[PDB]
């Protein structure tokens, strides 16, 4: 957990994201914000987005989607050896942004949804298993840092 085979699947799936990082990033955030409107309130810069149409037309939302998925991609390519990459994000998200770990669960689920939505029939059962494991590992390691900091 994860096996070499599983990491290979994760990084193969990630190639899909890398072909259109901004599009995937945008759809992940829109899925997050529409499914869980409380998450929007954590972003002073997105609180004005009162409709999905406005979300889709927001170039800054797309920009942030790129920032988020680029960060995640860098972490995934470490294949679990990600302490240095993950540390600042756990600290900024717990201490500055005040993001409950529950919201990281939400965004993880959103990634899985968007992969199926954008690649229906091309995100196989093995691939979903591997990507889910990778996102759980990410969450688990963030959670350990949150506990250190006494957040939530
Ligand atoms: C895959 C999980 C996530 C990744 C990789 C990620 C990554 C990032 C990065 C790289 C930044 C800019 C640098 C920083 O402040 O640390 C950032 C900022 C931020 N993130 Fe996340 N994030 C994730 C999940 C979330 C979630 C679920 C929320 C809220 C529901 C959130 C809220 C924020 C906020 C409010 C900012 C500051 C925005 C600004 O001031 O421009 N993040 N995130
Ligand atoms: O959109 N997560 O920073």
């Amino acid at each position: 957990g994860l096996s070499d085979g599983e990491w290979q699947q994760v990084l193969n799936v990630w190639g899909k994201v890398e072909a259109d990082i901004a599009g995937h990033g945008q759809e992940v955030l829109i899925r997050l914000f529409t499914g869980h409107p409380e998450t929007l309130e954590k972003f002073d810069k997105f609180k004005h987005l009162k409709t999905e149409a406005e979300m889709k037309a927001s170039e800054d939302l797309k920009k942030h989607g790129t920032v988020v998925l680029t960060a995640l991609g860098g972490i995934l390519k470490k294949k679990g050896h990600h302490e240095a990459e993950l540390k600042p994000l756990a600290q900024s998200h717990a201490t500055k942004h005040k993001i409950p770990i529950k919201y990281l669960e939400f965004i993880s689920d959103a990634i899985i949804h968007v992969l199926h939505s954008k690649h229906p029939g091309d995100f196989g059962a093995d691939a979903q298993g591997a990507m889910t494991k990778a996102l759980e590992l990410f969450r688990n390691d963030i959670a350990a840092k949150y506990k250190e900091l006494g957040f939530q």
